[PDB]
């Protein structure tokens, strides 16, 4: 089997992208945010207290006839941004693009933060890390494409985002027309439940490439660049007026500014990321202060390999037994 979706930026900045998915029979249709840096699957639901509801589509699992409680079991989850949600445990049918799995968990809301009611289009997350990751209690459960591996014609999914545009998530084939040049594999260590990988070095611009091992994960769910304070502070030094400001909460720039392309390396390959992925616009309206899409992950404890990145690609994750990554050039 196969499954291709389409996902579209929620805004004008690509915070974060959307991907329809079908829940329940008959199908509740919910746009959710496919994370690469996490592994559950949740929605806001008819379960969500009523006061953090704010424009979400709900699921309701009474009105499925293939949904049944997973009784006892429970979830709650924190994410890297301050952000959490909690809740109890349906199975149900799931389908992506095509794809349907049975039984897979459906993790339904009773408690949003506040980041989430007031995020209206989003109306809950697909994780896609590694199952190890995965919150419910007392039985851990499967990802969506852990469950679905097994039928899949190969064991992969791949990632194509837009700039500024719709891209599309791939389950089970490597479309060889979305993307230019040769796919590069790098390894992946599973030991944090990431696809956490090596990159081989970057550049800033036209400058020369650094080479320098840099370990990160590559997450869909998190919008920006988080690199070491150094590779941060070398890109941002090549920007008239950046500064690093503490009242804002990172790197900012002049947004009369021109940004210089930043190019990371995978193995012997090279994917330039275009100034323009950089620019996350004024860091409130109508101030020409902009905030950066490279910011320093001194503060995380790991290196983020976010959307910035990530949409200047063609990215494959490979969960075959030794699972990887690939990165194309598109």
């Amino acid at each position: 089997s196969t499954g291709s979706a389409t996902t579209t930026p929620i805004d004008s900045l690509d915070d974060a992208y959307i991907t329809p998915v079908q829940i329940g029979t008959p199908a509740q249709t919910l746009n959710l945010d496919f994370d690469t840096g996490s592994s559950d699957l949740w929605v806001f639901s008819s379960e969500t207290t009523a006061s953090e509801v704010d424009g979400q589509t709900i699921y309701t699992p009474s009105k499925s006839t293939t949904a049944k409680l997973l009784s006892g079991a429970t979830w709650s989850i924190s994410y890297g941004d301050g952000s959490s949600s909690s809740g109890d445990v349906y199975t149900d049918t799931v389908s992506v693009g095509g794809l349907t799995v049975t039984g897979q968990a459906v993790e339904s809301a009773k408690k949003v933060s506040s980041s989430f009611t007031e995020d209206s289009t989003i109306d809950g997350l697909l994780g896609l890390a590694f199952s190890t990751l995965n919150t419910v209690s007392p039985t851990q459960q499967k990802t969506f494409f852990d469950n679905a591996k097994a039928s899949l014609d190969s064991p992969v999914f791949t990632a194509d985002l837009g700039y500024h545009a719709p891209g599309t998530y791939n389950f089970g084939f490597i479309d060889t027309t979305a993307y230019t040049g040769s796919i590069t594999y790098t390894a992946v260590s599973t030991k944090q439940g990431f696809w956490e990988w090596t990159s081989t070095g970057y550049a800033v611009g036209s400058g020369t490439f650094k080479s320098t091992s840099i370990d990160g994960i590559a997450d869909t769910g998190t919008t920006l660049l988080y690199l070491p304070a150094t590779v941060v502070s070398a890109y941002w030094a090549q920007v008239s007026g950046a500064k690093s400001s503490s009242s804002v909460g990172g790197y900012v720039f002049p947004c009369s500014a021109t940004l210089p392309s930043f190019t990371f390396g995978v193995g012997s390959a090279r994917i330039v990321i275009p100034g323009d992925y950089i620019d996350f616009g004024p860091i409130s309206t109508g101030s020409s202060s902009c905030f950066g899409g490279i910011q320093s992950s001194a503060g995380i404890g790991i290196n983020i390999f976010g959307d910035v990145a990530l949409k200047a690609a063609f990215v494959v994750f490979n969960g075959a037994t030794t699972p990887t990554l690939g990165f194309a050039s598109k």
